[PDB]
């Protein structure tokens, strides 16, 4: 679980969104596991604008941050899951480091901010959907 609070908006995985996320749905695209809803209160995040490809990541099934080397937003093929038929996923991003299932929503960050959020993972691998190119979330 996890979510990115920037300004008036909720950032989540899609697959795990409330009912509250989906009554107050701003954008949603399946292809990239991604939901954005409206809050009421200010946010405490700011999003990176940048290429950074090294950073850290909060892996709850070790109550640890990790650092990592991940790759260019690309688009990748996620088998299926309960959640979501077999398909390509866009805006992914894979490094080598610990995941399972529940550590879908923590946050990967570089010295400019948040980058994005783990949505796929498994073998020693882990994946996260960026969020670096949705500059609407700052404004
Ligand atoms: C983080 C992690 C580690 C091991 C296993 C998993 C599960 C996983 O990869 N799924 C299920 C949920 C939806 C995901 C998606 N973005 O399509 C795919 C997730
Ligand atoms: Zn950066």
């Amino acid at each position: 679980s996890g979510a990115i609070y920037v300004g008036n908006y909720r950032v989540v995985n899609r697959h795990l969104a409330t009912h509250n996320d989906w009554a107050n749905l701003v954008w949603e695209d399946s292809s990239r596991d991604l939901l954005v809803s409206s809050t009421t209160a200010q946010g405490c995040d700011t999003i990176a604008r940048c290429d950074c490809q090294t950073g850290v990541y909060y892996c709850s099934s070790r109550r640890k941050h990790y650092p990592v080397s991940f790759s260019k937003p690309s688009l990748i093929f996620v088998e299926a899951s309960e959640y979501y038929p077999a398909r390509y996923q866009s805006h992914l991003m894979l490094a080598v480091g610990h995941s399972e299932p529940g550590d879908c929503g923590g946050i990967l960050r570089c010295q400019h901010g948040v980058v994005g959020i783990v949505s796929t993972g498994g073998n020693g691998l882990v994946g996260f959907a960026d969020v670096r190119d949705l500059l609407w979330l700052d404004e």
